[PDB]
Formats: C-alpha cells, sequence, structure tokens
C-alpha cells in the first residue's frame, strides 16, 4: 500500500549525461552510442536570442568549437548536424554505458521521469506530465537545458523530452529527441506564453481508481452519468474532455475495482461540486492529475483492498 | 523555477541490488564489497514469524541455504551472520560497482530517497521522510522487503533505511543498515500499530520559504511571534515543537527572503488557526512537511 509520485530508476540515463560547451554557453547533452544530443540554442550568444538563424550560426562552427566533457574525459567531436531544434554531435567514442533505448513523442497527459542535470552532472529525479497546453511543470534552474525526460517500461529507455526553456509563468517547454517542440513554442526569446491549462481528466479518474484499490471509497455515490453530461459539467471546472478512448483505457481499472467508468465519472462530478470536506485522497487535499492509468497499474497492487 | 518532490539519482544504488532467496521466501538484498545485507526475516517461515527465535533459526541455517542472484549471475555465499535485524551474507565476489558509501542512521523529520525493488530489480524511486512516529509513508507491495533508502553527498551514498514491513494503516517500518529498527517495532507477526503522528514543523517552514522563493506570498503578514507562543500553537495542532536549533537551521532562508523564522512562524501560526481560505501553496492544499531546509536550499539554489 501507499501511493507516491514514483520515478523510474535513473541510472541508465545517468550514464548518458555529458556537458556541452560552445563559446561561453554550457548545458547538458545526451550521449547515446557515438552521438551527443543537445539543444541547438547552445550555439546562440547574447544577441542571437530574439531572432537567431540557426543555419547561419551553425555553418560558422567547426567540430572543435564544441567541447564535450564526459565526467573527466574530453570527447572529440568529429561531425555535427542539426535536426529540427536539436544539435547532434558525432563523437569519436561510443558511450559504453548506452542502454537499450528508443525515441518516442508523447501526447498530453502522458507522464515521464526527469533527470535534472547541471554541467553534465545529475542532480535529482522527479515525475512530470505533459500538460494539455504542451508545457511541463518542472523544477529547472539556469544550466538545466538538455536535461531529459524518459520512461523505462520493460528495461528499454524511451526518451520523450529534452528541456529547452522556461516560459514567463515558470513552466517549461522543450522538444522530443528528434528536436520537434511540444506545443507552439520556438527556441527564440521573443514573447511566448503558455495557454490556459486544464486538468487531465482521465488521469484524475485513474487516481480515483488507485484510491479504491488502496482501500478508500468514501467519495463514491449512487449515481451514474452519460459521457456527454459528464463533459458538460467537467468543462465548467476547466477539465479536459473525456473521450471514448479514455473510457476504454480505464477498462482494466474499472474491472479490477468493479466500478463502472461512468460511475467513477459521477463520483468525480460530485467531488468537483462538494470538495473533500476535510478529507484526503491518497494523501492529497486536491484532485491529482499526473498519474496515468498505466502509472496506476504500474504502482498499485493487482488486488483491491475491498 | 518550479518546485517538485525530488529524489537523488539512484544509479549508484541500482548497481548494488540483488535477489536473496531462503526457502520459499524471495526478497531484495544490498550488495556492497563482498557482503549482501537483507532483512533477517528472510529465514522465517510463516509459522516462525508468529514467535521467531532468530538465534535458533539462524544456527540451523548454513551458507547453502541462501541463493543470491545478481542479475543472471549466482553469487556463492561463503559465510553468514546477523547484526540486529539484518542478515549479512558473505559472498565470494566483491561488488565491482560498490560506490563510496557509509551507513547512517537518520533522525525523524529527515528525508531520503527510496529505491523500490522487486526480485532484486529496481522498479521505482521516490522521496519520503522519517515520520516523527518513526514510520515512513512508502509505496511498497509484496516482495519489496530489502529495498533501501539513501541520501547522496557528492560521490558518497549514505544508506539509511532498509524496508522490513507494512503496518495495518498501510505505512511502513524498517531498520538502518546496521539492523536497528526505526520506531518501537519488531520483526515478528504480532499486533503492531503506528503511533499518532505529528507534523514536522521545521519542514513546513522550509516549504513556506520555498513557496516565497517561487513567488507565493499571499500568506505573509506583518506579524512576528515568539518560540514559546508558537509552540503552544504547535502543540494544539499536533505539530512538533520548534526548537532554537530549527530556527538556526532556517537562518539562511530567513536571510534570503527577509522573513525571519519567527516572522514565518506568524504566517504558519495564522495558517493553522484560520486555514488556507481556498488558496493553495506551491500547488498544494495541505501544508507539506516532507521537504527539509537542506532539500529546499538544494533545489532552489
Ligand atoms: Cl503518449
Ligand atoms: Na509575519
Amino acid at each position: 500500500s501507499g501511493f507516491r509520485k514514483m520515478a523510474f530508476p535513473s541510472g541508465k540515463v545517468e550514464g548518458c549525461m555529458v556537458q556541452v560547451t560552445c563559446g561561453t554557453t554550457t548545458l547538458n547533452g545526451l550521449w547515446l552510442d557515438d552521438v551527443v544530443y543537445c539543444p541547438r540554442h547552445v550555439i546562440c550568444t547574447s544577441e542571437d536570442m530574439l531572432n537567431p538563424n540557426y543555419e547561419d550560426l551553425l555553418i560558422r562552427k567547426s567540430n572543435h568549437n564544441f567541447l564535450v566533457q564526459a565526467g573527466n574525459v574530453q570527447l572529440r567531436v568529429i561531425g555535427h548536424s542539426m535536426q529540427n531544434c536539436v544539435l547532434k554531435l558525432k563523437v569519436d567514442t561510443a558511450n559504453p554505458k548506452t542502454p537499450k533505448y528508443k525515441f518516442v513523442r508523447i501526447q498530453p497527459g502522458q507522464t515521464f521521469s526527469v533527470l535534472a542535470c547541471y554541467n553534465g552532472s545529475p542532480s535529482g529525479v522527479y515525475q512530470c506530465a505533459m500538460r494539455p497546453n504542451f508545457t511541463i511543470k518542472g523544477s529547472f534552474l539556469n544550466g538545466s537545458c538538455g536535461s531529459v525526460g524518459f520512461n523505462i517500461d520493460y528495461d528499454c529507455v524511451s526518451f520523450c523530452y529534452m528541456h529547452h526553456m522556461e516560459l514567463p509563468t515558470g513552466v517549461h517547454a522543450g522538444t522530443d529527441l528528434e528536436g520537434n517542440f511540444y506545443g507552439p513554442f520556438v527556441d527564440r526569446q521573443t514573447a511566448q506564453a503558455a495557454g490556459t491549462d486544464t486538468t487531465i481528466t482521465v488521469n484524475v479518474l485513474a487516481w480515483l481508481y488507485a484510491a479504491v484499490i488502496n482501500g478508500d471509497r468514501w467519495f463514491l455515490n449512487r449515481f451514474t452519468t452519460t459521457l456527454n453530461d459528464f463533459n458538460l459539467v467537467a468543462m465548467k471546472y476547466n477539465y479536459e474532455p473525456l473521450t471514448q478512448d479514455h473510457v476504454d483505457i480505464l477498462g482494466p481499472l474499472s474491472a479490477q475495482t468493479g466500478i463502472a467508468v461512468l460511475d467513477m465519472c459521477a463520483s468525480l462530478k460530485e467531488l468537483l461540486q462538494n470538495g473533500m470536506n476535510g478529507r484526503t485522497i491518497l494523501g492529497s487535499a486536491l484532485l491529482e492529475d499526473e498519474f496515468t492509468p498505466f502509472d496506476v497499474v504500474r504502482q498499485c497492487s493487482g488486488v483491491t483492498f475491498q
């Protein structure tokens, strides 16, 4: 029992973190096989930030303009190329600690672990979700650019996020490992702002099922709802629409607990109406939305505490 | 910016986790140098656990009663002994991945990272605190015994917790790596319960400082207080007494933010007395107490 924000063990990613320096700028890179991946804005100087032309900035660089440091070892750069907003530096040494890995682009609502790094050295690990507005609510200080997000289901590291920048509200924007931003954001320091964010409804429902699995039912009620009536209510609280895909995804948790998905929807509607009246759910006084259905199955017992 | 519950990177510990089997019981062990550490209750049957004589059960056991598996490699057990509630299995091979490490017993209110493991395989990492009642609010399923908690200082891992049991309220109890329990608990199937818990005041204050550093200021007020007056309030609300040492430890955050600890205590005093008024602090509707002053400084600075 218990329920925690649970990250993946970070060691497989720790062994891939390096420091990349260009000019006066230092940030983190990801060393897989003989390639180091990092944000292309490492090649920007002070002036360059408003309207950089990365093609023009990059053509002026030689391989030896890139300093890559793996712990105490200088790695020799022997080639470079840009893919979208990621710089790829070919180095003369394949990383002997390279895990089994793949690159995946995720959808809003998906979760992942972040290994926050500074100067190529890992500092801490935490869980994040891709918000509906394509930002993440990270914890990142100056120098964290190039830190990555990942999952490790079944001994393979799926890299899904590389950190590029902070927006004015203090949330974070970045790319997949092919260098394509999540959301409409760009690696320019022109004014940009996260949209109005919303609550990830399918994840709240998953976490309510987690609460039932762990033995608590106080928030259920005798009612049900249609999917459309649920969405009409939930959107008034700035919840994301629940789709039939989401309903299908929740099937296994519904089966394990014996609570129909639309009956859990009725419970959620009532929680939004009533609050918790001084109670908590899995240790929280608010409805939590950064655990996915898959996360709940990963962490919770397959046997409900009835 | 931002503020997250954050664990230490777990790689140095992942390289130390192994599977230990005795009879039909499988759990996790910690492999450092040429010794594997695990809960001594690995040697017990379910019958034994009602009233185990660990001395007698262990003298019955021999090296060949233990199967230690590091990934796919079997480690040969060449000795065995007990230290308090921890079993020590000498193996013929020193762990080449052994980090610089110490065994450190922590105090209530201090935090640590937990590497949750099953069948010797790391599964997840999370952060938690030693509660004032010496339990931890972990997340553990059957097979997690022997999972460890730790902190890192530079390159040195300070191991502070090994997981032994779940209590009836679903919180968890265990030992330091020398086998000494945290809290008034024993490794036998007998009636046991978590005592009434209290909130870790110095950590709540630390988290209020973190909230200020991150731009959450609505709870600040013009008032200050004294230790004596605040501690009468803390007692009322089942908060741990605030000591002068706690005030001193918070000094840095006091200097950085301009809110003296007794100034922030006046905020906390008011939050206890009046509630949050529908507002949140750092995205929480509760007062969070599992961030230490060190944790805040490390993450914010
Ligand atoms: Cl996805
Ligand atoms: Na004040």
